[PDB]
């Protein structure tokens, strides 16, 4: 019965609606902008570094709340997409792949054809197969660009926050259907 | 040798060509229309309920003959897509996800961009993470809309029927190639 | 530090740059043309047989260096796509599926919609479910068309060659980014 579903959604809504300053502190520390799209799983934060690089970090809040984290760094001009695995318990990152794309658009465009273009191109060897010194220098480069414990903490806590907001909107949409 | 393949296809064809009333009885009982597309894996049945809802049920005959069953219910206006897992031996269903879409088209359009749109949006939490009473009321709602043992029986038997027809057409197409 | 990454890439480049006749011997023996697209994972070889068939063989060099090998055989006019699994150690092939498409374009076009079209159509039953004599005659047909130990050897060695070239180009692109 639609009434029975509606009653439970109504009571769950009231409860669910019932640390922002930690988000603001971390984002402002690195001069991040948060790109927030309510209704979608992916969250994005973007900043510009002292050396003129643009750093994008993408994560899937539903996957989190090992997770896939995409760090894209550009200097139109070439960008490297680092696909990372983040340990949710440890707050640690591991490089899975690093792919040099000819532009930020090539790295990030969500169109069907842009995805196919990414699928077809070489993504570098398994990271574990690289020279150890190459592995290390790339990890230290990412670290120096803010891929660290503070970022992992933000990703975890912001994912918990956004997903709960997504859950609330979902409850609301369900309520409208079952009304 | 092409002749050797052709001989075996020819003999398999003759054998394979060598309960419809149960299909008709179940479909008519619920006032279903069957949407049958020969050559394709997916089968669709659709009906309108006493309360003016439209219920679509989709299943993949090749997967069946746990299976994925998509039940889409609409009232242009919002639709909820219930993604179910069906126990093939038991004839039982389990809710994996329920996603409210803003229209039937958004839920069902097979275009590349429509699929991408579905992939990007929030699909609700894991069903197991919902309040137990919410889980139950949604399951009972689906039951009341004909997601039951009779539907599971139809899905199993119709999948066996259609797949065998697909196998026959496949044999025929192979025969033409090897001629 | 970008300098530290650049140094290691520079030294790896110098080392990596530091049997072609076996490629030429096998390709020429079967009158293959190699279709080589630097920067992409997939390699393609294509020939025309004595009976006027066109045989395409596709493989993913990154997957190789069990691998997926697609053998497409045409006579505009219908083509059968054989999806094979190749044992990398044994140099042996196993048929996973054989799908008759109405044209080479339908079988091979890489567009988003062409992929969706392939995903939706019936792919024949599990190969293991076929009559044993049908399984055998299809395997012997592929053999007679050059799906053999020589082809497996080429696929393995050419995959090693191309992937290393892809690795070199990747190092070069990384060098440019970190400069």
């Amino acid at each position: 019965e639609t009434q029975r579903v509606g009653d439970i959604l109504q009571s769950e809504l009231k409860i669910e609606k019932e640390s922002l300053d930690s988000f603001n502190d971390f984002l402002n520390k690195y001069k991040f902008s948060l790109v927030e799209t309510p209704g979608k799983n992916e969250a994005e934060i973007v900043r510009r570094t002292e050396s003129g690089e643009t750093v994008h970090v993408f994560f899937d809040v539903a996957q989190i709340a090992f997770a896939n984290v995409n760090v894209v760094i550009s200097k139109s001009e070439p960008a490297v997409s680092f696909e990372l695995l983040m340990n949710l318990q440890e707050g640690s990152f591991y490089v899975d792949s690093a792919t040099p794309y000819p532009s930020v658009d090539a790295a990030l465009n969500q169109s069907a054809e842009a995805e196919i273009t990414r699928e077809l191109v070489y993504h570098g060897p398994p990271f574990s197969n690289l020279d150890e010194e190459l592995q290390e220098s790339l990890e230290a480069y990412l670290e120096s660009r803010g891929v660290n414990e503070e970022l992992a903490s933000f990703i975890s806590a912001y994912s918990e926050f956004k997903e709960n907001n997504e859950y609330i909107s979902w409850l609301e949409k369900m309520k409208k259907f079952f009304h």
